[PDB]
């Protein structure tokens, strides 16, 4: 099952680790979580539909600021790029930043570089995160907006919530080499508790939907294996909708898709058919998630991953082996990959009373080493006061 630190023992290390390492406490914490998307995958960048939630699984930072004009960084966390230690001074107008290694501190590196206030001061700060690195929860994203909310109180920003997010979003882009969409930095800055959040990714409009049924359980299931194709498929996407004179797929729907056949890639057809369907399958999912029907909640989940997995063809046969376990099982509801894909997690939705056999049987009949998560809907990234 695993256990998920909460806030004051994750600040508790942090602050222990600033002290041994400046010398004095830390002035400023911030935390922000990952996420796991309950529906809506590859959907992001075609101006779709997505369904995540915020996981007890953060990030927090700690630090101070500095009269130097330096960066100094330290992470905790055990999977970090080596070294665990990193110092730079700030970006000015005639020098940059510039992406390099370790990897971990490209995320903070992008945000300091393309934060939109000024003046921005120098800062030492620890890093801590209970969420697993690179296993498809978003551990970066979770970085990206805890350094943003971080920097937030070096000097106040004036911009919108979808700004933010997009500045994170540009960090990725540029100093991760990573074309992400937009929802995991959407999800970490914006989620509620016991609620998931249907987010429009072209209007940016969010609804909160609630989740918290006491015998209601969302299970993560690391796959624990490992994206060279997840650029690929995002063009693919876009040569379909320009293919149609559409702006994005998500103008698109099935009965025009399937009308113009015969002017798309037989791969791009399938890659579309994905799309578009599964843009409705969230909008049908947070309507039955709404009213309580979880067992149809659970079947589109099934459809979406059979989806991904012929039509789009994004999972891998450790997922599939995770899903059809966990789909054996009555009283889960639906089982699914998650995250871009080609590893990472799945997400099973299921009774709170079957967690402990569904993750025996799940165990059982995977040929690898599976972790657990059992998650509740959590807030988004928020300032801790020391
Ligand atoms: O090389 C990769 C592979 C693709 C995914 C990806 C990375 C690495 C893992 C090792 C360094 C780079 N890290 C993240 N995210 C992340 N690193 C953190 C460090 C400290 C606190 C929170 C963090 O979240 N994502
Ligand atoms: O649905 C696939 C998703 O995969 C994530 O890894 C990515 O950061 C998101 O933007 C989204 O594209």
């Amino acid at each position: 099952a695993l256990r998920q630190p909460q806030v004051a023992e994750l600040l508790a290390e942090a602050r222990r680790a600033f002290r041994e390492e400046f010398g004095a406490e830390p002035e400023l914490a911030v935390s922000a979580p990952g996420r796991v998307n309950l529906i809506g995958e590859h959907t992001d960048y075609n101006q779709g539909l997505v369904l995540p939630m915020a996981l007890e699984l953060m990030t927090v930072l700690v630090g101070s600021p500095r009269k130097d004009g330096l960066v100094s960084l330290l992470t905790t966390s055990e999977g970090a790029d080596e070294p665990q230690r990193l110092q730079f001074p700030l970006p000015t107008a005639q020098r940059s930043l510039e992406p390099g290694t370790p990897r971990w501190a490209n995320y903070v590196k992008g945000v300091i570089q393309y934060y939109p206030a000024a003046p921005l001061p120098g800062f030492s700060a620890v890093v801590v995160s209970s969420v697993p690195l690179g296993g498809g929860l978003s551990s970066s994203a979770s970085l990206e907006v805890a350094t943003y909310t971080f920097l937030q109180q070096l000097c106040p920003d004036s911009g919108t919530i979808a700004a933010r997010a997009q500045v994170c979003q540009q960090a990725e882009h540029s100093f991760a080499g990573m074309p992400c969409g937009i929802m995991d930095q959407f999800i970490s800055l914006m989620g509620q508790k016991g609620h998931a959040l249907l987010i429009d990714c072209r209007s940016l409009e969010t609804s909160l939907v609630p989740l918290s049924d006491p015998k209601l359980a969302v299970l993560i299931t690391n796959s624990n294996v490992r994206s060279s194709e997840y650029p690929v498929r995002r063009r693919q996407c876009e040569e379909v909708a320009r293919a149609l004179g559409a702006a994005s797929l998500r103008e698109v729907q099935l009965e025009e898709l399937e009308a113009a056949r015969d002017l798309v890639s037989k791969e791009g057809f399938r890659r579309a058919r994905h799309v578009v369907g599964e843009i409705r399958r969230t909008a049908q999912a947070a309507a039955a998630l709404r009213r309580g029907d979880y067992r149809a909640f659970g079947r589109l989940m099934v459809e979406s991953h059979r989806s991904l997995r012929d039509d789009y063809e994004v999972s891998c046969p450790e997922l599939d082996q995770l899903v059809e376990a966990a789909l054996a099982v009555p009283g889960v509801y639906g089982s699914r990959m998650t995250g871009g894909g080609f590893g990472g997690c799945t997400v099973t939705l299921l009774e709170a009373s079957a967690a402990p056999h569904a993750m025996r049987h799940i165990q059982e009949h995977y040929g690898g080493t599976a972790t657990f998560y059992l998650s509740q809907a959590a807030d988004g990234a928020k300032v801790l006061c020391l």
